[PDB]
RNA sequence: UACCUGGUUGAUCCUGCCAGUAGCAUAUGCUUGUCUCAAAGAUUAAGCCAUGCAUGUCUAAGUACGCACGGCCGGUACAGUG
């Protein structure tokens, strides 16, 4: 599945704005960001071994 | 600037100190137009303290669901400022 969809947004309404749902950022979410970085630690050991 | 002068005697030459002399550093007195530097509660009490201030700090890069501001109505988690 993808949490991405299944996070609990609150909605706030107030006189002199529009409505508007509020989310919070997804923590200990895997990315493509963290997948990268994992992939130039794994690179660095290797570029340390040679 | 390697300097002395007055004072013991009726007078003299000494010893010798007192006083003078110049700076320096604190205080104080009188006086004080310009201008540049510039010390300043050490001395007595490391005595006592009203009040205020004297140490805080965020980047692209730890944590933002504070509508506190703020958008592009959305499989659009997180726009951004904060």
């Amino acid at each position: 599945d993808d949490v991405r969809q299944y996070v609990v947004r609150k909605p706030l309404n107030k006189e002199g704005k529009k409505p508007r749902t509020k989310a919070p950022k997804i923590q200990r979410l895997v990315t493509p960001r963290v997948l990268q970085h994992k992939r130039r630690r794994i690179a660095l050991k290797k570029q340390r071994t040679k």
